[PDB]
């Protein structure tokens, strides 16, 4: 059986399909994963995936295709979804005279419009959310008109106004953003699959309220590896001479980017905190580093480094915490990895998701603006972590998540039982 997978092109939406079919792949599934050229620009590693790669244009103006989005979302949204249509279209013709024909489309969620195109070419269609039931929640409400973006929502905890996704934060892009988000429901009753990178016992009763509207199918953590160069040795040999418990490790995942004073304040943080760290500085974001802070005054107890296995590196013993903007994918891997967090987010659901970890899951710490987060915050945040009776408190509590998140994607697992469902369902 061929499945077809067309993510969102950024990596936080790539990278959960792509551990999503590894795994089919795995049940002797066929999969084609399809990406635009921008993308595979970045692509260096592919043939052990045995997964065929197909391309399709970036349908928007070639100048990274999110940083050409960025420039005017509202109008180059519409247009990559305008050119999406139509080649996606162009590729499953072609697939279709090949066997073994494709019969399944499985689409990032916010990519709605993929739905009829699937249908029209005779597919079934599964909309795959890469953010938990909690936050989608609130995008459903959002198109309800339940709320425009204290506050009280069914099966979520009250929320502050600063606990909701931001898109003030995208100035002139805000409304284009806070569409695109409750799109992600406009088709729901017509999808045929509705999949969820989450694990039930996460979040019980608001993954119940949604099944009492449509069936879905939670099937996370998808991530049990990468496409893009994760400078893996250097880092996993480095992380190898650190002792248990030592590391704190730093990201801010794909896409976000710090003012060069934020920069200044983190990279200090680090220092006086006097603990090894790996942090991940895009290299497009290097030029903002102080001065001499890469290549000499980091070297005695960091690694600096422009993409790490992320994966692996919160797999490694040696991380006893990890500084994140709460990204989804960031916070379900530290979760299922057992590492407790600082949260520092930065817009969109990360908001959401900091208040989830800091006070629903308890596994992490929020810092505290004051809007320049100040490096005596981010030390006192490393010492409650890192040193403090309730950082003991938070390792406990990631290692209990990652137990359940162990048990839900093993044999008789929720997401292993879903899985095995959609899995059965195309058979
Ligand atoms: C505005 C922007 C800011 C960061 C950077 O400069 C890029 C900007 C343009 C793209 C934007 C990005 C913000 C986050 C997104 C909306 C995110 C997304 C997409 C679909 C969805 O369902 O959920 C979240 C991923 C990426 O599409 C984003
Ligand atoms: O050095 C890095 C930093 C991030 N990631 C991966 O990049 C994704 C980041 O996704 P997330 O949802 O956390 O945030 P985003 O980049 O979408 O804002 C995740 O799959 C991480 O595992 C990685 O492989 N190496």
């Amino acid at each position: 059986i061929h499945i077809l997978a067309f993510p969102f092109p950024a990596k936080g939406h790539i990278n959960p399909l792509l551990h999503l079919c590894n795994r089919l792949a795995s049940k002797g599934f066929k999969i084609t994963l399809i990406t635009t050229v921008s993308t595979l620009k970045s692509v260096k590693t592919s043939k052990a995936n045995g997964i065929d790669i197909e391309s399709i244009p970036d349908g928007i103006p070639q100048e990274q295709i999110i940083t050409v989005m960025e420039m005017n979302m509202e109008l180059y949204f519409k247009q990559f979804k305008a050119s999406a249509i139509e080649n996606t279209t162009k590729l499953i013709q072609k697939l279709k005279t090949k066997n073994p024909l494709p019969k399944v489309l499985i689409y990032d969620s916010s990519m709605p419009w993929i739905l009829e195109v699937a249908h029209e070419q005779g597919l079934l269609g599964a909309s795959f959310f890469t953010q938990p039931c909690s936050v989608s929640a609130i995008y459903y409400h959002m198109l309800q008109g339940t709320i425009k973006l204290m506050v009280s929502l069914p099966y979520l905890p009250l929320l502050e106004i600063k606990d909701l996704p931001g898109v003030q934060q995208f100035e002139d892009n805000s409304e284009a953003v806070a569409e695109l988000l409750a799109d992600q429901f406009s088709n729901i009753d017509d999808v045929d699959y509705v999949l969820f990178n989450t694990f039930d016992a996460l979040e019980i009763e608001v993954v119940n309220w949604m099944g009492s509207k449509w069936p879905i199918l939670t099937v996370g953590p998808t991530a049990p590896n990468y496409l893009f160069e994760t400078n893996t040795e250097v880092c996993m040999k480095w992380l190898d001479q650190r002792e248990i418990d030592t590391v704190i490790y730093v990201s801010f995942g794909s896409l976000a980017s710090l003012t060069e004073e934020q920069m200044e304040q983190v990279s200090q943080a680090l220092i006086r905190s006097n603990c090894y760290f790996l942090w991940v500085v895009r290299e497009e974001e290097e030029n903002k580093l102080p001065k001499d802070f890469k290549e000499t005054t980091s070297k005695k107890k960091g690694l600096v480094i422009n993409w790490c296995p992320q994966l692996d590196v919160l797999a490694h013993k040696s991380v006893a915490c990890f500084m994140t903007h709460c990204g989804w994918n960031s916070t379900l891997e530290a979760l299922c990895s057992g590492v407790p967090m600082i949260c520092m987010p930065q817009w969109a659901d990360q908001t959401t998701n900091a208040k989830l970890i800091e006070h629903v899951w308890k596994i992490g710490v929020g810092v505290n603006k004051s809007g320049i987060v100040k490096r005596e915050e981010i030390e006192d945040c490393i010492r409650q972590v890192i040193e403090s009776e309730r950082g003991k408190e938070l390792k406990r509590n990631a290692i209990k998540w990652k137990e359940l998140a162990k048990e839900a994607v093993s044999e008789g697992g929720s997401s292993c039982n879903n899985i095995q469902e959609f899995s059965s369902s195309l058979l």
